[PDB]
DNA sequence: GCGATCAGCGG
DNA sequence: TCGCTGATCGCA
């Protein structure tokens, strides 16, 4: 059954045709720096594996990999090229991305691996990766007969699937959605992760003395108010002290006990003092824990920089995400927090951090897609939103709103947005899941369109089995027809909601692409450094700012055409905290 | 070691 | 609402 291929000792002329199917493994998952431990090449003349060592040190070889005529099939491209820009090698030419396609044409697989990308069109002639090379503390590259053919089989499946992928593609209208947005976007992505981000860890190190010295302080009064030293940080032992020791009341269980969390515990500060302080140290701690001491363990060393990987290919809306470290999470809220943003500095000397954010897209989107008469309005005017909406569901002008009133249309719009349940409002709101349905009725009484687009893309999605967004990315909605309240309903949200999120994530993106051709188009040395959902993150020379105030936002502005505006807010300083 | 649990951060 | 990361704790 084995498969046949050549072991090349070296790299000949067949193995640099103008089309072929590519592997170059990177077996390590955050693949920043990390080692190449194989090649393989399937063409028209055949099957081959190449020792990298002897591929990477070969002139023509390299030539062929950076030749953007020649081009190439692989999975997870972004993988391959920023494993190769560490070792200063180019990778162009990349024209088909399995695991890009297999991403658009059904987000819900979870595709991670050729393998699975293979068993949608039914090829079984490869391996699951895990199979290979094992998992965790087992975790291992196998011997050259074992590796050469698992990388060649892997070619093989992209050589064989690209045309039947590409054709499903077309047929679901995603061509141009792979070839012109996301796979351009893939090697932008790929720029940016190598580029990384400068931290000043001597700031972050400042910040976690601070930290802890504080958490000595509050972890002290802890166990002089519960009377005994405990572990905190544990919802078990910490629900002991609270609901048993101490007798506050249960308002919330968890599954295997007493809940502690901070919603609960707001509840519970006037029984006693005790509750602030956890609270309190909660604060502290996640800052301490996640933000301090999880920053500092992914810095580089040698150069200071963090390189965050953007899977590109896990979100069923759309969206990237982020990972070690995660930086869409960052705190920003509560000023202690928010300091953490500080450390985030311009990688070069006399250089700025500026920052862009579009302002209420994903409202504005639906906007466009229900044609709302009001809410188009109201972003025609650039009116205030939450306040809008508030003097729409109250019924009172706009001197009439008063602050309680604009958080509560800010809370409705916040579940619009992200498509919660009318329990999950009522739980924000500290309110009756009848009271969050009845604003809910307001809200669609005020905003009729938005209340007819929600009924006809639940329709839509039962009557095909999918909803779509502006750029014709899909989200498969089986649960729609299930029997089951609850899950009936969560997929009615998607319904709502994916074309909604799924769209600024679309915009985004290809305001993305936009501005890396206008930044190169100007000669500005001015580059991206992150995407946080909705804003974009770059650095410059200081130079460079006055030019970036005018072109990022228009860019950003212009990436599509809505029957509204699109409108981006921007900043720029010293450090990310300071682009504000 | 590993996965389940609970918790909290952003958009 | 999700995707991420970290601390704890039972099972191995
Ligand atoms: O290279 C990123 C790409 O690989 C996948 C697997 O095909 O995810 C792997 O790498 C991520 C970044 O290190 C990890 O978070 C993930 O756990 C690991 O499997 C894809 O999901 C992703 O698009
Ligand atoms: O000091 C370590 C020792 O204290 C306990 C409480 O008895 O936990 C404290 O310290 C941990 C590490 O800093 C925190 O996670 C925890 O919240 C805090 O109460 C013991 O578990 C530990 O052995
Ligand atoms: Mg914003």
């Amino acid at each position: 059954a084995k498969m046949a291929f050549t072991l090349a000792d070296r790299v000949t002329e067949e193995m640099l045709a103008d089309k072929a199917a590519l592997v170059v493994e990177v077996v390590e998952e955050n693949y920043h720096d990390a080692p190449i431990v194989g090649i393989a090449v399937v063409n028209e003349h055949g099957r081959f594996f190449l020792r990298p060592e002897t591929a990477l040190a070969d002139p023509q070889f390299v030539a062929w990999l950076g030749d953007e005529t020649k081009k190439k099939s692989m999975f997870d491209s972004k993988r391959a090229a920023v494993a190769l820009k560490w070792k200063g090698i180019e990778l162009c030419g990349v024209s088909f991305d399995l695991l890009l396609a297999a991403y658009l044409l059904d987000p819900a697989q979870g595709v991670d691996d050729v393998a699975a990308a293979a068993k949608m069109k039914q090829y079984e002639a490869v391996r699951p990766d895990e199979a290979v090379y094992g998992k965790g503390a087992k975790r291992a590259v196998p011997d050259e007969p074992v590796l050469a053919e698992h990388l060649v089989r892997k070619a093989a499946a992209i050589w064989e699937l690209e045309r039947p992928f590409l054709d499903e593609l077309r047929r679901n209208e995603q061509d141009r959605l792979l070839v012109e947005l996301e796979q351009p976007l893939s090697s932008i992505l790929a720029e940016m992760e190598f580029a990384g981000v400068k931290v000043d860890t001597k700031r972050l190190e400042q910040m976690g003395k601070e930290l802890a010295e504080q958490l000595g302080t509050v972890e002290q009064r802890i166990y002089e108010l519960a009377g005994q030293e405990f572990n905190i940080n544990s919802p078990k032992q910490l629900g002991v002290i609270l609901f048993e020791k101490l007798q506050l009341p249960v308002l919330k269980k968890t599954k295997t006990g007493y809940s502690t969390s901070a919603d609960v515990l707001e509840k519970l500060a006037p029984y006693h003092e005790i509750v602030e302080n956890i609270l309190h140290y909660r604060q502290l701690g996640k800052l301490q824990s996640t933000y301090i001491e999880g920053l500092l363990k992914v810095v580089r060393p040698d150069t200071k920089k963090v390189h965050t990987i953007f899977n590109q290919a896990l979100t069923q809306t759309g969206r990237l995400s982020s990972t070690e470290p995660n930086l869409q999470n960052i705190p920003i809220r509560l000023e202690e927090g928010r300091k953490i943003r500080q450390a985030f500095v311009p990688s070069e000397s006399d250089w700025l951090i500026f920052a862009a954010d579009y302002s209420q897209i994903e409202l504005r989107v639906l906007a466009h897609i229900a044609e709302d008469d009001n809410l188009m309005e109201a972003f025609r005017r650039d009116l205030d939103i939450h306040t809008k909406t508030a003097m729409d569901i109250f019924q009172v002008s706009e001197d009439e709103v008063t602050p309680n009133m604009r958080r509560q249309a800010k809370a409705v719009n916040f579940g619009i947005v992200y498509g919660i349940s009318d329990y999950g409002l009522a739980q924000n709101l500290n309110i009756s899941r009848k009271e969050a349905a009845e604003f809910i009725e307001r809200y669609f009484e005020s905003f009729p369109g938005v209340k007819r687009y929600m009924e006809n893309i639940v329709q839509e999605a039962k009557q095909k089995g999918y909803v779509t967004t502006l750029l014709h990315r899909r989200r498969y909605l089986p649960d729609i027809t299930s029997r089951n309240f609850n899950v009936r309903s969560f997929a009615e949200r998607m319904a709502m909601n994916t074309p909604i999120q799924g769209s600024a994530a679309d915009i985004i993106k290809k305001a993305m692409i936009d501005l890396n051709a206008r930044l190169k188009e100007e000669r500005l040395q001015a580059h991206l450094l992150l995407q946080v959902h909705d804003e974009l993150i770059l650095e410059a020379p200081k130079e460079e700012m006055e030019r970036l105030c005018r072109l990022v936002p228009e860019v950003m502005e212009q990436a599509v055409t809505l029957r509204v505006p699109l409108k981006v807010d921007y900043h720029y300083g010293s450090t990310w905290y300071d682009a504000k």
